[PDB]
């Protein structure tokens, strides 16, 4: 057995996207279409699905938002320097919550750990 | 870069490990206990966590529950037989919700079981 993946719903797919292509290097992986079910999924990631566990995007075209509650917590992705990523982060206008271990948020204010490679 | 854990908050750990350990088949990885910031944390996953993703499970000693959005998806998990393992859970007394299947864990966090392949 493997984890394959968590899967988040976010306000904006394209928003979405681009903070995770852009602040944190990931690559889509697929993404599809639903009329059916009036939603849209992205998968993104470093490695393909086959090797190792990524990130499901999910928007609902009738929803602008979501409740995020206090239950879910972060996802922590291993970077080579925590300071660049940070650094980066916030050139992009990302925020960046705490500043080796570091936090980003999302558009949507979900949470991300960085934890520096060889902690 | 690689992801390393997802992180979710639970009314109860021992409920929480008895589930991911018993009807995941999950192994606990690590456990502490951090007594200056009131909360425990356990690590649980198939591979250590410098092979792959692992699941991150927090409790705070002042909280009896925490507040579930709408934001959180699930954790999907690659199994041999999605059919046998919803059976186990079942077995065990886990809901099994409405080959991919899906189970909800003690706190109502959503399991998707997606059969490898
Ligand atoms: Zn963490
Ligand atoms: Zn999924």
């Amino acid at each position: 057995m493997r984890i394959l993946h968590s899967m988040l719903r976010v306000a904006d797919l394209e928003a979405a996207l681009e903070f995770y292509t852009r602040a944190l290097d990931m690559r889509l992986l697929r993404r599809r279409d639903y009329p059916e079910g009036r939603f849209t999924l992205a998968f993104v990631g470093y490695q393909d699905e086959r090797a190792a566990a990524a990130l499901e995007l999910t928007h609902n075209w009738d929803r602008d938002g979501y409740t995020q509650g206090d239950g879910y917590g972060h996802l922590a992705i291993e970077v080579e320097d925590a300071a660049v990523t940070c650094a980066r982060a916030r050139a992009l206008g990302y925020r960046v919550t705490r500043e080796v271990i570091a936090f980003l948020e999302d558009p949507d204010g979900y949470k991300v750990e960085l934890i520096q490679k060889g902690t």
